[PDB]
């Protein structure tokens, strides 16, 4: 996509409460005398229009992004405020007086905050603003400089959350007959990306508070000296008592943002708010079980942009292998590995049963999975197998050589691998291909790789998976609608933004965590498509699917996922609880009213790795 608008813009603009408190704070500050305003990171320009409507004499809005800047120019002009608001395509750090802005401003308004508060560089931007773009602070509001937000209190809480854990810690020491040795320590990219961002009010499986909430930091955005002192401030060593028995999985962080002395915003987890929380995963501990009487220790600092929580330990009453969170979720996906072990054993049993646990001829197995994979080690433990790994990273090879060694493989049993024959005049008995992206879409050129792979197979040899079924269902989801499009002008307090920003939406929502999404089912899930790697003649380009509507409702989306068939009996589900793949959905531009008992027709168009789903 050439012209992107980030998904969080739709969610935020749809949050009437957020828009109300920001407009209330700006109205109060403008009416009190702050007549010259600078909006840092204007987005659509909503805070600038609030300032001008409140009665500001001069409004300047700066926007880093070319796309957001151009959109903001059109929104402001459509709201008849072209003459009153001056939009600037620049980062606020590059603004010079009188070159870009003629005079120092009395009020800075900004929303350049993330779940961890500091992740968008609010400190660096406000230090530059106080030094070069703002009037002197208070010792009449027109005479002195002020910032919205005024201040913040940052909170933390130790939690048990199995959903976070399966993405940052490998939770088992034995997978599908293979041992994962102690001398190989797996760690996520958050180990020392200090935190991920999560909607903890709806996290799959939920979370449990193991401690009470605690203050981790405070910051005064109107205090330049306090802001400059952050770069060299020594970390704050804190000790938190444990109030509940449980597995320590993360420190969940949120903040209370004080816009002024009357108006405050909380990012505390709630299904009533749009705000996500900062999640600091707990890893590299000897024991994760914590009980009342224990103390959770950590070091909180904010010297180089991001808020950091380091040296996490529990105070009572070896090769390191960095993996992506998708690869850790993969190692924690037991049905995937057990399914692959059983499917590989059946191929070995049908082709060479004496090899299952020419004597010089091994059963050749190629794993073309993308990223870290242990499938070649599982294959090697099964029989007289010559397995090949496609890992690129040197650290991954070392780890796999140590895993191979722990599974009694003599040196160079496992080898590291364009699709070609194992050896000139030799054929593969098993080829594993990566068909579904973690995004929930089909991998690019998979049909082409399958066609090339089929020519390299021994008679009776198999490509894994053999075929993939795409499943989908009709849903009424107001949540998917509000994360895809701004719902009117009432949400944006009379301002016309929705028609202009809604144009930058994409038809397919990827990386969807379907189980955490509030949905009303309007149909039962049904097979939409068959992607056959062993028998492409069974594929269909153009198909109409008649979906029985079980329940009357407003159809807003068609979520979809897959059943990957390793053979006729063994299938993997990309929507399963332990799945390391995310799902996806076709979200409708205009929701359709459907009635119980009708057969809705979906048009499913398949060309190579593309699938188009529309209501016919
Ligand atoms: C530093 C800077 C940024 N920019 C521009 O402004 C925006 C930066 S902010 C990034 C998104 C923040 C959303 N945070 C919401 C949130 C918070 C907490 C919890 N949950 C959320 C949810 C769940 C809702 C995402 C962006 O348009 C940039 O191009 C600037 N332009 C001019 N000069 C500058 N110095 C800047």
């Amino acid at each position: 996509a050439n012209w992107l608008v980030e998904r969080w813009h739709f969610i935020m603009l749809n949050d009437t409460k957020r828009n109300t408190i920001y407009n209330a704070a700006i109205q109060k500050a403008v009416c009190l005398g702050s007549k010259s305003v600078l909006d840092i990171g204007a987005g659509t320009g909503i805070l600038s229009m609030f300032a001008k409507k409140a009665g500001a004499h001069s409004v300047y809005a700066c926007e880093l992004s070319k796309t957001m800047y151009e959109l903001a120019c059109d929104v402001v002009a459509a709201n008849k405020m072209e003459a009153g608001i001056k939009l600037l395509h620049t980062k606020s750090l590059d603004i010079e007086i009188p070159k870009h802005i003629p005079e120092r401003v009395s009020l800075v308004v900004t929303e350049t905050v993330d779940a961890g508060l500091f992740g968008e560089g609010i400190v660096e931007s406000l230090i530059h603003a106080w030094e070069h773009l703002l009037l002197q602070p208070k010792t009449n509001c027109e005479k002195y400089g002020k910032v919205i937000p005024a201040s913040a209190v940052i909170f933390g809480m130790a939690v048990e959350c199995a959903e976070i854990r399966r993405h940052h810690r490998v939770g088992i020491k034995d997978i599908a007959g293979i041992h994962l040795p102690t001398n190989v320590k797996f760690q996520s990219p958050a180990y020392s990306e200090p935190y991920t961002t999560e909607k903890m009010s709806r996290v799959p499986g939920g979370y449990l508070a193991l401690t009470e909430c605690f203050e981790i930091m405070t910051v005064d955005f109107n205090n330049l000296q306090e802001l400059k002192s952050l770069a060299t401030k020594k970390p704050d060593k804190i000790g938190i008592p444990v109030i509940k028995e449980g597995i320590l999985d993360a420190i969940m962080v949120w903040f209370v943002l004080q816009l002024d002395d009357e108006h405050s915003l909380s990012t505390s987890p709630s299904e009533e708010t749009c705000w996500e929380q900062a999640v600091y995963p707990v890893q590299d501990l000897a024991d994760y079980w914590i009980k009342p009487g224990d103390h959770v220790m950590m070091e909180v600092s904010c010297q180089d942009c991001y808020l950091r929580i380091q040296s996490i330990s529990v105070l009572g009453l070896e090769q390191t292998c960095i993996l992506e969170s998708t690869e850790i979720a993969l190692l924690n996906n037991i049905p995937y590995h057990e399914g692959f072990k059983m499917a590989m054993s059946k191929v070995l049993s049908s082709l060479t049963p004496e090899k299952l646990y020419n004597i010089l001829e091994p059963f050749y197995v190629l794993d073309v999975s993308e990223g870290f994979s242990v499938l070649p080690v599982i294959a090697g433990t099964l029989g007289q197998v010559k397995p090949y790994s496609s890992v690129e990273k040197d650290q991954h090879r070392i780890a796999l050589d140590l895993i191979s060694e722990a599974n009694h493989f003599p040196k160079e049993t496992l080898e590291f691998w364009m699709l070609q024959r194992p050896k000139s005049d030799k054929l593969w008995s098993i080829i594993i291909l990566d068909v579904i992206e973690p995004s929930g879409l089909i991998q690019q050129e998979i049909m082409e790789k399958a066609a090339i792979s089929r020519c390299l197979l021994q008679s009776g040899g198999k490509i894994f998976p053999q075929y993939v079924l795409m499943f989908g269902l009709l849903v009424e989801s107001q949540t998917l609608l509000e994360e895809n499009a701004v719902q009117g002008t009432e949400r944006t307090l009379g301002l016309n933004i929705a028609p202009f920003i809604n144009q930058f939406q994409v038809p397919i929502r990827v990386f969807l965590d379907l189980s955490s999404l509030p949905c009303i089912p309007l149909s039962k899930p049904v097979e939409l498509l068959r992607l056959d790697l062993m028998t492409p003649y069974l594929n269909t380009s153009n198909r109409e699917v008649k979906v029985y509507v079980c329940k009357s409702g407003r159809l807003t989306a068609i979520p979809f996922w897959y059943h990957m068939y390793l053979d006729e009996e063994i299938r993997l589900d990309t929507s399963s609880e332990a799945s390391h793949w995310k799902q996806a959905a076709v979200v409708l531009d205009n929701p359709i009213q459907v009635e119980m008992g009708e057969e809705l027709v979906l048009s499913i168009q398949h060309h190579k790795s593309n699938v188009s789903i529309t209501v016919k």
